[PDB]
């Protein structure tokens, strides 16, 4: 039947365009949130040089407000975190989808269709893993802070322990 | 993102419609190919019938060319069978399109599309197996036509062997 599998292999490259252009906008909401998250990661690696900037006792009308912005910064990049996981969840099914319908253009021969749908699984995937890239580096630049962070916190902590210790030791013994 | 995510919904209402269209499609190039299967199987078993009705001598030079036409008849219905095979595998193929559809309509909350498109597919299945139901009972009926063409043809050749066992004995023994 020369028109039935004609018009099936251009509504495969229906199904193949229409996963495209959702795969599209689920590649472009899943960027907006890694975007957004990069920016809070970036803001926390910021709030995280400010936090430590105020180690040591001193204004917690600095420190703790700090500490208290960073806490909203934290559940802010959290929550979309969760979110561009939950679309990115579903960018795997979109994914999924589209290299099901361009198994089905070869299946039924749009193979043009399935180069096509291939190519921009490509395109979407590695425009995906750059920003992806982006995202580890952010995060390690974040960690980097986190153990910047650490180091003085921590040395500033043994100082004191240390005082401590010999405040101790003035009285009674 | 409520807007980010109804504009996502109703895009994925849209591949899940367009699944749902080349689902269609494919439907109804299945329902085409299982028909004219369908079709070739009745023809067979009725052809099986009126050769069953030849066995024996009593018309050769008709039994030998009803059976020339049963050798096309097997091409014609062997080949449509395949084919139409090809199609189901492609069916299961758009079925598991709109399945990962209905799915990502939910994970994305088009849950009045993923629901339109579960029972499409619901729907879709049932008409299917209708069909094939159909093509099922034509496929039991060309089998019981073969197994009673094989038991009529040995049994009257078996009579006649026989026969020609006790004439052959007639002479020179």
């Amino acid at each position: 039947s020369l028109s039935s599998e004609a018009l099936m292999r251009r509504a495969v490259s229906l199904v193949t365009d229409s996963t495209s252009t959702f795969l599209s906008q689920t590649t472009y909401a899943l960027i907006e949130a890694i975007t957004e998250y990069t920016k809070a990661v970036y803001t926390l690696t910021s709030l995280y040089r400010q936090y430590t900037s105020l180690l040591g006792k001193m204004n917690s009308e600095e420190e703790d407000e700090v500490w208290q912005v960073i806490i909203g910064a934290r559940a802010e990049m959290t929550s979309k975190h969760q979110e561009y996981l939950k679309l990115e969840t579903t960018w795997m099914t979109a994914v999924g989808l589209s290299e099901m319908a361009a198994e089905a253009a070869y299946q039924t021969g749009a193979d043009q269709a399935s180069i096509t749908a291939r190519n921009h699984i490509q395109l979407v995937k590695l425009q995906v893993e750059e920003v992806h890239q982006l995202s580890r580096k952010a995060e390690t630049k974040l960690a980097e802070a986190q153990i910047e962070e650490l180091r003085q916190k921590t040395q500033e902590e043994g100082e004191e322990r240390a005082e401590s210790e010999q405040e101790a030791y003035l009285r009674e013994d």
